[PDB]
């Protein structure tokens, strides 16, 4: 899987401005989720009482989700390839993770990083992130 080093430099860059606001941008990430996936309050320990971005284990979360993508577009980068820890493989395997579900958190993730970077938005962005979610994905149902 070709990721050229621009590509990985969209994806640090925008991922910076992802840092800059995690409580407020972490709210249109589970809004969109919430909207889209029947499933997912349930499914989600801290999606109990609603999305929140007081509560540090929802903002933590999402924080945790967006530097693992940024590092699967820095793995491409390096090596053209993705690998997924087993226990993060295995989290997944109980089930909600049903492959339109992938597609739903992607629509999220996008929609998340065309709020945080405002005019700075483009196709080149959503598909260097496109890419990495994609490649992160396919590792984690396999690993
Ligand atoms: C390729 C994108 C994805 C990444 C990078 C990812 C990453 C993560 C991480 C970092 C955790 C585990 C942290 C921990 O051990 O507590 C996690 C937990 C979880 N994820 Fe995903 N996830 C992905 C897609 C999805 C999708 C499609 C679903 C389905 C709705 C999902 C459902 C869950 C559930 C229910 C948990 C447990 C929540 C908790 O921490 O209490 N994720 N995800």
């Amino acid at each position: 899987v070709a990721f050229t080093e621009k590509q990985d430099a969209l994806v640090s860059s925008s991922f910076e401005a992802f840092k800059a606001n995690i409580p407020q941008y972490s709210v249109v990430f589970y809004t969109s989720i919430l909207e889209k996936a029947p499933a997912a309050k349930d499914l989600f320990s801290f999606l109990a009482n609603g999305v929140d971005p007081t509560n540090p284990k929802l903002t933590g979360h999402a924080e945790k989700l967006f530097a693992l993508v940024r590092d699967s577009a820095g793995q491409l980068k390096a090596s053209g390839t993705v690998v997924a820890d087993a226990a993060l493989g295995s989290v997944h395997a109980q089930k909600a993770v049903t492959d339109p579900q992938f597609v739903v958190v992607k629509e999220a993730l996008l929609k998340t990083i065309k709020a945080a970077v405002g005019d700075k938005w483009s196709d080149e962005l959503s598909r260097a992130w496109e890419v990495a979610y994609d490649e992160l994905a396919a590792a984690i149902k396999k690993a």
